[PDB]
């Protein structure tokens, strides 16, 4: 590799807890602007030594090597501003510039290692073990993506403009996201299927059983993973029953606990043997050629990768003949929702 | 390993499917001599390979020792009956009684590994790449072990002594063994707390909607499963509700689908966080010095095994300060009920 990802990729990208994101809110701007003109060519370079792990069958393929293009100019972008002055206000001015410039070079990465998927699926196979290793390299590589993107969202949105701190909102009001949520995907249900299930919700304060539940969370991320199991739970509900006049409802529960806090979406749409839940899941079998729902796109395990983003996760658990139930597990103080990032080492090189 | 260890241990296990037990049923009995004086000494020398595996450090242990003396006499046992006449029907009675010393000689097999486990922990610590390896071992360890207690279980009911056919029920109602198994944690949860939850249990038939669940099963493995499964969803509810004049019932659904009869136990027992949920599966975590419920012995990690065993699967999803999901996952046809074996080779050797 050259010379300057040689040197950022010897660093280990640096975690940040949801709390410290919201503890940074002038002074702050040029603190936001020193910090990331070192971080993220720490997490550019990580990610990029990691992409050259990959066989050659796979790196040399064009997707791969435009999605490398990208990573290349964008490290050589903020690496311009390694030596200049974080007091001269231009040189701020500039460094947002160059960050917005990098967030829309990088708009079609998701879909451009689709097709470096589709592209080894059918010149190479779709046995298990290329499964696995597009799994384990996909997962890291998405949420690398998502963590870079979180940190341009921050600065971007903070830094150019408080109930909310960019993308952050402090009082997140779980329910109201999940109604959002539930709204959207019933109009695009409505408008394929002239019927929508209706929607329960329930919410369980453990602590304090009259409180409304609210959290401190990023909702752009919480709405896209509610849409997702919304949109799926929805398209099941009707398909699986053509024959009733009733369609059942979608319920949620949203629980509150002292370390989780817990959204449970609950679907009578008939279900899935439980052998096929982790096509659901997987990238490879998920591909092919150009509203995708699960199994036929990255919807479901991007989601799932937000949840994990922050220390949470994203379950699925069926009963075939009666329907599907998933869970969004997230970490209810933001001092335990701390980025989960890759890191280019040893023990990440011997996988591959 | 000695030359008999290094023969059987070339072979690998014959993997057979509830069908295959069910046709098996005078002839028979010769037909069954014959093909477990081969196959109990392949299942027996695979695992003995696998546990010469294990570090010197564990395997010179008191405990280790000792299942490997018992097995090697088992293996010796077997041995005597390669020569001898399948016509002689003294031969046959024989090789019964031997069978059932080898059942009886291996009884404490559980909890004398655990003594290593706990022996372990303590002179060599509690890490998780310890972990790991003790999970990856034990599983496969106790799954063989639940393979040979079927074999011989087989052959000792049905040759000894027909709705049932040894431990098989070809009729097994589902929803009735739930009930025997409530009953008996809800008897055990009366006595010590004077108060149990009411079990409310539902039955989705998807093809067939008025028609009882039944399913060709192991019912005694089906029955342990939910028996630990509901002592756990039980005291949890008690302790849960100490303030309560109400405990809240438990619930059960049985969903009988194409490929999968599916059975979702849930409580409402103030749940637990997400990251102790693999603490409770865990041997090492769940291990300490001489009623054990989850997190305290080995019945939840062996319950999934006995899922695992015909290609099933038992998971747990909690909602910490609301309750808690299980769901055991079976397949519905006989022809998919096939024994999940491990096997020595090179692909098991390299884990280690
Ligand atoms: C409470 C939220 N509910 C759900 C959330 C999910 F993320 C997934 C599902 C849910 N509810 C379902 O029923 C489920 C499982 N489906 C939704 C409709 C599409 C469907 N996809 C399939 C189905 C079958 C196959 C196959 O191999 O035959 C294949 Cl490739 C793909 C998945
Ligand atoms: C529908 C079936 N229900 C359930 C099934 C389960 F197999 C487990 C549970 C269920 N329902 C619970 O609540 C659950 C999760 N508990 C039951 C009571 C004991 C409890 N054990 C513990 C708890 C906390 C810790 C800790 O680290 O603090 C530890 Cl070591 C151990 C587990
Ligand atoms: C386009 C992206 C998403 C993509 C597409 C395809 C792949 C497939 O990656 C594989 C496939 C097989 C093997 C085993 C092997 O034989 N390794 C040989 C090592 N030289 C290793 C890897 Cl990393 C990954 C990522
Ligand atoms: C008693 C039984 C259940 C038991 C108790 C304890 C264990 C622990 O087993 C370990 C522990 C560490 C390592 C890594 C290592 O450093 N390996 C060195 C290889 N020489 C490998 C194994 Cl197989 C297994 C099984």
């Amino acid at each position: 590799a050259p010379k300057y990802i040689e040197h950022f990729s010897k660093f280990s990208p640096s975690p940040l807890s949801m709390k410290q994101f919201l503890d940074f809110g002038n002074a702050c701007e040029k603190t936001s602007f020193t910090f990331l003109r070192q971080e993220l060519p720490v997490r550019l370079a990580n990610i990029m030594k990691e992409i050259n792990l990959l066989p050659d069958r796979v790196l040399s393929t064009p997707s791969v090597q435009l999605v490398q293009s990208w990573y290349v100019q964008s490290l050589l972008d903020i690496m311009e501003f390694l030596d200049k002055d974080p007091e001269d206000h231009r040189t701020l001015s500039q460094f947002t510039d160059a960050l917005v410039t990098i967030r829309n070079r990088h708009n079609d990465v998701v879909p451009t290692m689709a097709q470096g998927v589709l592209e080894y699926k059918d010149t190479y196979g779709d046995d298990p073990v290329s499964n696995q290793n597009i799994q384990y390299f996909l997962d890291r590589f998405y949420l690398s993506r998502i963590s870079i993107r979180m940190l341009i969202n921050q600065h971007t949105l903070i830094f150019d403009g408080p109930k909310h701190i960019g993308s952050i909102d402090p009082n997140c009001n779980v329910s109201e996201v999940v109604k959002d949520a539930y709204d959207m995907a019933k109009l695009l249900c409505d408008k394929y299927y002239m019927a929508s299930p209706d929607l329960e919700i329930q919410e369980i304060n453990a602590a304090n059983s009259k409180q409304p539940i609210h959290m401190v969370y990023v909702p752009s991320h919480l709405y896209h993973m509610l849409f997702e199991l919304f949109k799926n739970a929805m398209r099941a509900t009707v398909e699986s029953h053509e024959s009733s006049l009733i369609l059942p409802p979608i319920k949620v529960m949203v629980a509150l606990g002292e370390e989780d806090l817990s959204i449970k979406m609950s679907d009578r749409g008939g279900g899935v043997p439980l052998r096929k839940i982790e096509r659901l899941f997987s990238y490879m079998y998920s591909t092919a050629p150009t509203t995708p729902l699960a199994g036929f796109g990255y919807g479901l395990p991007i989601s799932r990768l937000y949840a994990k983003y922050f220390q949470g996760d994203l379950q699925l658990f069926s009963m075939e003949g009666f329907g599907t139930d998933a869970v969004i597990y997230l970490k209810a103080l933001s001092t335990d929702s701390v980025e989960r990032l890759p890191v280019y080492n040893k023990s990440a090189w011997r996988h591959y």
